[PDB]
C-alpha cells in the first residue's frame, strides 16, 4: 500500500503503564531498518488462550501473536509455515538458535514458531527472600529438596509467624526430573531418574508420592496457604509478605541476578532439580505469524530485528535509557602477548586487515580508547581528498621534473645540506626549461575544477 | 574446477619466520567458511613496485596483491572494478568502512581497492625511547616542533653521546600540516594552514624553509645521523641505539600503546601535527584484485573475510594463540537499572526476544557469566524432546480423563488434601470407564515409535 506496512503482533499479559513511550523509541529503529512499524496490543494473563483461540476464528486480523497451544494450532494450519522465511528474511535470527529450538518446535517437517532464545534449559529452583534470612539467620546450606526444606519453614513459622513461609498458588505441582512431553492437564510423564522409554504415571512415582505427602504435611501446618486450591493473589517479589517460592531458573538468568534484580534485594536460589532441554523448555515463547497475515515477510523481518538489534530490544526490555538505566561499560575483547610474539612470529595489523576487529592488548587503558573514538568522531577530510591529477598534457614536464628533483631532494630534506645554498639552487634547475611552471598551473587549474566540482 | 580454489596473495615486506603455521591456521577457517584457501607471497620492502609493476605485466596470473601506483594503475585498467562486487561479495566489508576510505579510492566512478579499515586519520609524532627518558631524566613536556625538540637533543647528546639523538633516514622530510594529494616525487603541496584553494611549493613555504634550517643545525651538531642521506639501515625500536624518532600514528595504535607493545618498552609520543583523511591516510593500504584473475568472486569472498572474521584476523596479525598471545577478557555491554525501572516500565525478557543481546546489568558477576556458559554447555536434551502425541484415535478418552483431573488435581498438587486419601479416589474415576489405559498405552505405543523414528 502507499503507506509504510503497520505490523500488529498480540501479547500475553498487562501492558506496560509507558507501552507508548516504549513502541515509539522502538519504532525510530524498526522504520529505520525495515521500511514498517510495530502494534503490540496485551490481551492479559486469565484468558489469554481463550481471547486468542476463539476471538480469533472468528473474528480479527493479526500478523503476530505470542503461541498458544502451539503443538496443536500448528497442525491445523493456524499458522504460517517459517521454513522458507527462515532462508532469508530470518536467517540472522535462525543462526542465533539452539538446535534443541529446531527440534522442539518443529511439525511435520516445517517449523512455524519463532522462539524467544533463553532457557533452552531451565531448572526449578526455591528462591528464598534473603532479607529475611539475614534478619533471623536461617541458615539454607541443608536445603536440596521439599523434603529438606521442612526445619527452614519450621524456623520461620516460630521466628516470623505472620510471614507465608513457602509461597505457592493454585497452579503448583511438585517439581522432579520428569518430562511431560504433552502440556494436556494428564498425569503421563517421562521419569528421567528411571526408564527413559516409558510413560508413566507421576501419581504412581513412589517419590513425588512423597513429595504430595510433605505438601500435605506443609498444609497442615500452615507453611503454605490456607487457600492455595482457589488462590489468584501473586506474591510480590519486592515484598517481606513470603520466605520461599518455588521459580524456574535458566542459563539467560546468570544464577541470582535477575531475581535480585526485579526484587531490588538479595534473592537466593537452590535448585530442586537438574535442568535438561525439552519439549516444555523449548516451546515456553513461541511468536508465531498468522496463515492469514498480509505482512508474512515484514513480519518476519521484525521477528528477526527484534531478536539481533541489540538497541531495539533493549529499550523494550529495560525500559526508556536514562530513565530505567544507563550505560557503564562497553563489550571489549582482550588478551596478551606471550614471549612467542616478535616482530618475525606474525604480520603487521595496518596492511592486513579491518584493525577495528583486532583484539586489544593488556597495555591499552580504557583512556586511550575513549581518546580514539573521540579523534575518529572529530577529523576532518581534506578538501582535496579524492583528487587525481591528470598528466596527460605535462608528461614530459613531470619526467624532468621529477628527474632534477631525485638529484637535490634527499640532501637538501634531511637536512644534510645547508638550504640557503641549495635551494635557489634546486630552484633555477627545476625552472630553467618552463616544466616547473607548466606542471604548476596545469595542477592549480585542475585543482580549481575539483573545488568547483567540474 | 576439481578443488577448492587457491588465491594468491602478493604482499609487500618480508615474510614471517612461521608464515606455514600461520596459513595454515588461517586456511582452517577460511575453507571452512568460504571454501577455498589462501596463499601469501612475500615480495620484500625494496623493489616492492618495480617486482609489481614490470614482472605482473609481462609474467604471472595472481588474484589478490598489496596495491603500488594504485591511483595510476587504476586508471590503465590493472585492476577488478570492485563496484558490484562490494554489493554481495564484499558487503559485510563495505559496511564497516570510513566513508572518506570510499571518496579516496574511487577512481572515475569506480571504487578499485579494499582499503585497511584503521588509521584514516592519522598524525606525524615523535616517539621517545622511554629507558633513556627514565634513566637521565629528560623532561619532553616542552616539546611541539621540530624546533622544541633541540634541547631535548642537546641533553642526549650530552648525557649519552654514544646515541643516536633523532634517528631519522634517506627518506625523510620534514612534516607539517600538508596534504601533498599526488604522490610523485614532485614538491607541490595544498597547505592546510593557509589558503587551502591553491597549490604551492612545499620549499616556498616559510615554516617549512624554517623546519629545514633546523634539520641542517640538527647534522651540524651530529643529532641526526652523519650517513642520513645514504644509509638503509633501520633503528629496532626494542633497543637503546636511538633516543627519539619520528613515527604515523592513528586512532587504531590506541595512542602510545602500540609502539610501547611492538617495542616491550616505554615509549612516549608528542604530536606534530594535527590529524586529517586525506589521499594519502585513505590510500596506504589498497589491496587489489588483478583484472586477470579467474577468481574474482572468491578473491572478494577471502577479503570480506579477513575484515570481518575476528579469529581468523587476529590468529594471523597476533600470530598462534597459546605461543603468541592468550585471552583475558571477553566482550562485555554492561548497564545499571535506575529508579526508574519497574515492573510496569519496561517489558520481560522471556517473552520479547533473544536474551543473548540483552545488556549485563551491574549485580551480575564474572563468575555467574562463566556458570552461564558452563551449563549451556553441559545441557543435554531429554529423549522426548520433538515428540507429538497424535490424539485423533483418543479424543473422548482424553477428554473424560481431562474433565475427571480437573475436579481433584488442584486439591492433590497443591498438598490441600491427604494424598492417601485422593490418590486411589482419583485413580477409581480414570479407570472406571477404561479411558485411562486406553490413552496410556495408545501414548506409550507412539512414544516407542518416535523413539525407534518411525
Ligand atoms: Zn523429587
Ligand atoms: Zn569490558
Ligand atoms: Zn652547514
Ligand atoms: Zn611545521
Ligand atoms: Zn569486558
Ligand atoms: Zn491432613
Amino acid at each position: 500500500g502507499p503507506d509504510k506496512p503497520v505490523i500488529k503482533m498480540y501479547q500475553i499479559g498487562d501492558k506496560p503503564d509507558n507501552l507508548d513511550e516504549l513502541l515509539a523509541n522502538a519504532n525510530k529503529i524498526i522504520e529505520e531498518k525495515v521500511g514498517a512499524k510495530l502494534d503490540i496490543q496485551y490481551l492479559g494473563w486469565g484468558d489469554y488462550g481463550k481471547k486468542m483461540s476463539v476471538i480469533t476464528s472468528s473474528g480479527e486480523n493479526y500478523d503476530i501473536a505470542f503461541a498458544d497451544n502451539y503443538i496443536v494450532n500448528a497442525q491445523k494450519g493456524a499458522y504460517a509455515d517459517l521454513t522458507e522465511l527462515y532462508k532469508k528474511e530470518g536467517k540472522d535470527l535462525y543462526k542465533a538458535l539452539d538446535p534443541a529450538y529446531i527440534k522442539g518446535n518443529t511439525v511435520n517437517g516445517k517449523i512455524y514458531a519463532v522462539p524467544v532464545a533463553a532457557n533452552v534449559a531451565s531448572s526449578q529452583n526455591f528462591a528464598f527472600n534473603g532479607t529475611l534470612l539475614a534478619k533471623y539467620g536461617i541458615d539454607i546450606s541443608g536445603v536440596t529438596s521439599y523434603e529438606t526444606l521442612e526445619p527452614v519453614l519450621k524456623q520461620i513459622k516460630e521466628k516470623a509467624p505472620d510471614v507465608v513461609p513457602f509461597a505457592i498458588g493454585k497452579v503448583f505441582i511438585p517439581s522432579d526430573n520428569f518430562d511431560y512431553p504433552v502440556a494436556n492437564g494428564l498425569p503421563f510423564v517421562i521419569d528421567l531418574e528411571g526408564d527413559t522409554t516409558k510413560v508413566v504415571n507421576r501419581y504412581e512415582v513412589p517419590r513425588f508420592k512423597e513429595h504430595l505427602k510433605t505438601l500435605h504435611k506443609f498444609y497442615e501446618a500452615g507453611y503454605i496457604p490456607k487457600d492455595v486450591a482457589t488462590s489468584d493473589t501473586s506474591f510480590d517479589l519486592q515484598q517481606d509478605t513470603w520466605f520461599v517460592r518455588e521459580e524456574t531458573v535458566g542459563p539467560a538468568d546468570y544464577g541470582n541476578s535477575l531475581l535480585s534484580r526485579v526484587a531490588n534485594k538479595d534473592i537466593q536460589i537452590k535448585p530442586i532439580t537438574n535442568f535438561i532441554k525439552k519439549n516444555q523448555t523449548t516451546q515456553v515463547a513461541n511468536f508465531v505469524i498468522s496463515n492469514n497475515s498480509k505482512n508474512k515477510e515484514k513480519s518476519m523481518e521484525i521477528l528477526n530485528l527484534l531478536n539481533t538489534n541489540p538497541e531495539l530490544l533493549n529499550g523494550l526490555v529495560y525500559g526508556p535509557e536514562g530513565k530505567n538505566w544507563e550505560k557503564i561499560e562497553g563489550k571489549e575483547n582482550r588478551v596478551r602477548v606471550l614471549d612467542g610474539y616478535k616482530g618475525n612470529t606474525h604480520m603487521g595489523g595496518w596492511n592486513t586487515g579491518n584493525n577495528w576487529i583486532l583484539y586489544i592488548n593488556e597495555n591499552v587503558t580504557d583512556q586511550q580508547i575513549e581518546n580514539s573514538k573521540k579523534e575518529l568522531a572529530e577529523a576532518k577530510e581534506s578538501p582535496a581528498l579524492g583528487f587525481i591529477f591528470n598528466t596527460d598534457n605535462v608528461k614530459s614536464e613531470i619526467s624532468a621534473i621529477a628527474n632534477t628533483m631525485q638529484q637535490f631532494d634527499t640532501a637538501i630534506n634531511t637536512g644534510t645540506v645547508d638550504p640557503d645554498k641549495a635551494i635557489p639552487e634546486l630552484m633555477e634547475k627545476l625552472k630553467s626549461e618552463g616544466a616547473y611552471e607548466k606542471v604548476l598551473n596545469e595542477m592549480q587549474k585542475q585543482y580549481d575544477e575539483f573545488l568547483k566540482n567540474k
